[PDB]
C-alpha cells in the first residue's frame, strides 16, 4: 500500500474532543469541542460521571482566536455536538449531538432541536455524523442510545447503533439499525449529480458499509464496502470524499488516513499524520487543503492534499 507523509500545519489546540471541522457559506471556519469524547476515550469502560455541555467555536484561521459560538443545553441536559454540515438554502449549521439528536444551530448562537421521535413514532437515539446529499436530505449516523433525558450509552460493545435519514419535507426517517458504532458517514454522487451510495463507518468492526441510494430514505443492497487496516483500539471515524470520489477516511489510532477509491476494497494509499489519533476532517471549499481535528493534542491541523474536495451540497446553486 503506498503510503504518503505531507507537512502538517497546526492550527490551534486545547479543545477537547475536537470535531466537527465545517466551513460556513461565507468561509468561516467552526470545530466542535467535545467533553464527553475526551472522557470516552480516558475512561476504562462504563466510567461516562457528568461531563460538561461541549459548544460550537468559531476558530480564526490566521490568528488561531476561539470564539465561543453555542453552548448547546436542552432542559439541564449538555449537549455533545460531534458533527457539522453547512445547509445549502440559507446559513446555518446542521449539528448531530450524542445527546439531543439533531440541531440547527445559527451563526448568533441560537439553536433548535429537530425532532424529539422519528417518524415511525420511536424515541430518537444521540447522533454523532452527518452528510447531506445533493438534494438536501441529511444521513445520519446514531451511534448513542436514546437522546436525553435516557442515560447515555453508546454502541461500542454492542449492536444498538442506528442511521436515519432527515427529508427535505421534514421527516426523520430511521433507515437501519443494531450497528456497532457507525461513524463517519458520506454520500458518493455521480458525475450527474444524482445520488448513489451511502458508505458508513462501523468503527470498531474496521469496516465500511455501502448502501445504494434510490430516494430520499430509500436505500438497500447493504455489503461491506471497505476494509479498514490495523487491530489498535478505534477504527474509521470522519470521512470526506475528494473530487475525484476518492474517500478519506480518518483511521482513529492507527496514525493514519486511509484512502480508497471509487469502488473501495482495501485503501488504495494512506496518510501518515504527525499522531495516532485523527478523528475527523473537512475541505476548506474550493481548495485541496484538509483541516484534521485529533485527539493526542486536542488540535486542528491542516495538510494539502493532492487535489481539490469534493462539493458539499452548500457551495451547489438553488439554480
Ligand atoms: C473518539 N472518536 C474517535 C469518536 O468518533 C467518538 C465520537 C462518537 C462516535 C464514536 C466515538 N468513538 C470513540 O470514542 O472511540 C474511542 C474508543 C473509546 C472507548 C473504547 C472502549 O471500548 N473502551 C475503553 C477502554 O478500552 P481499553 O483501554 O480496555 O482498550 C474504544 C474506543
Amino acid at each position: 500500500i503506498p503510503v504518503i507523509e505531507p507537512l502538517f500545519t497546526k492550527m490551534t489546540e486545547d479543545i477537547p474532543g475536537a470535531t466537527g471541522p465545517v466551513f460556513d457559506k461565507n468561509g468561516d471556519f467552526y470545530v466542535v469541542a467535545s467533553p464527553l469524547s475526551e472522557a470516552l476515550i480516558n475512561a476504562n469502560s462504563l466510567a461516562e460521571a457528568r461531563s460538561d455541555a461541549g459548544e460550537i467555536l468559531h476558530i480564526d484561521l490566521k490568528t488561531g482566536k476561539k470564539t465561543v459560538i453555542c453552548k448547546p443545553e436542552v432542559n439541564g441536559y449538555g449537549g455533545s455536538p460531534i458533527g457539522c454540515q453547512c445547509d445549502r438554502d440559507a446559513n446555518q449549521l446542521f449539528v448531530a449531538d450524542m445527546r439531543l439528536g439533531l440541531l440547527v444551530v445559527q451563526t448568533d448562537g441560537t439553536f433548535e432541536e429537530i425532532a424529539n421521535k422519528d417518524s415511525e413514532g420511536r424515541c430518537m437515539q444521540g447522533c454523532a455524523y452527518c452528510a447531506f446529499d445533493y438534494e438536501g436530505n441529511l444521513w445520519i449516523t446514531a451511534p448513542a442510545g436514546g437522546v436525553a433525558p435516557a442515560d447515555f450509552t453508546i454502541s461500542l460493545r454492542e449492536k444498538f447503533g442506528s442511521i436515519y435519514c432527515f427529508t427535505t419535507d421534514g421527516q426523520m426517517i430511521q433507515v437501519d439499525t443494531a450497528f456497532q458504532c457507525p461513524a463517519g458517514i458520506a454520500v458518493r454522487h455521480m458525475n450527474d449529480g444524482r445520488p448513489y451510495q451511502l458508505i458508513v463507518a462501523e468503527q470498531p468492526t474496521k469496516k465500511l458499509w455501502s448502501y445504494d441510494i434510490k430516494g430520499p430514505a430509500n436505500i438497500e443492497n447493504k455489503k461491506v464496502w471497505g476494509h479498514i487496516p490495523g487491530t489498535h483500539k478505534g477504527g474509521a471515524a470522519g470521512m470526506v470524499f475528494d473530487e475525484d470520489n476518492n474517500l478519506l477516511v480518518a483511521n482513529w489510532g492507527s496514525s493514519h488516513i486511509e484512502v480508497f477509491g471509487p469502488d473501495g476494497g482495501q485503501p488504495k494509499m494512506r496518510i501518515r499524520c504527525p499522531f495516532e489519533k485523527p478523528a475527523n476532517l473537512h475541505f476548506k471549499p474550493q481548495t485541496k487543503t484538509i483541516f484534521v481535528t485529533e485527539h493526542d493534542n486536542n488540535a486542528v491541523w491542516k495538510f494539502e492534499w493532492q487535489r481539490n474536495g469534493k462539493k458539499q451540497y452548500c457551495e451547489t446553486s438553488k439554480f
